[PDB]
């Protein structure tokens, strides 16, 4: 679990969105596993606007942060789960690292701010849904 709070927005994994996220929906994309809802309170997270390929992510199943090198956002084939059929997930970045069910929503950050959130795992890999292209989060 986990979300990004920026301005009057909350960014969560679409498969973990609550009834309240859907009732205050701003934007959602099943192909990215992202959903953004509006909030009454002001958020203070900073979103990176960069092309970093190194950063640090939070892994809740280890209560630890890990440094990682990650691939550029791309279309990656993801196996069927209870939330989605087998499909290509877009804007996904992979790194070698630990991630298991319950780790989605962990923030990946570089020196410029928030890069994305954990969205996939297994096999000694961890996948992050990129949010750096969502320039509207800052306006
Ligand atoms: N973005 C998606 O399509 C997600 C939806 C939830 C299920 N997905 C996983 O990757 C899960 C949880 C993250 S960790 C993990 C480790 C081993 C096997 C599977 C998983 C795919
Ligand atoms: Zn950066």
């Amino acid at each position: 679990s986990g979300a990004i709070y920026v301005g009057n927005y909350r960014v969560v994994n679409r498969h973990l969105a609550t009834h309240n996220d859907w009732a205050n929906l701003v934007w959602e994309d099943s192909s990215r596993d992202l959903l953004v809802s509006s909030t009454t309170a002001q958020g203070c997270d900073t979103i990176a606007r960069c092309d970093c390929q190194t950063g640090v992510y939070y892994c809740s199943s280890r209560r630890k942060h890990y440094p990682v090198s990650f691939s550029k956002p791309s279309l990656i084939f993801v196996e069927a789960s209870e939330y989605y059929p087998a499909r290509y997930q877009s804007h996904l970045m992979l790194a070698v690292g630990h991630s298991e069910p319950g780790d989605c929503g962990g923030i990946l950050r570089c020196q410029h701010g928030v890069v994305g959130i954990v969205s996939t795992g297994g096999n000694g890999l961890v996948g992050f849904a990129d949010v750096r292209d969502l320039l509207w989060l800052d306006e």
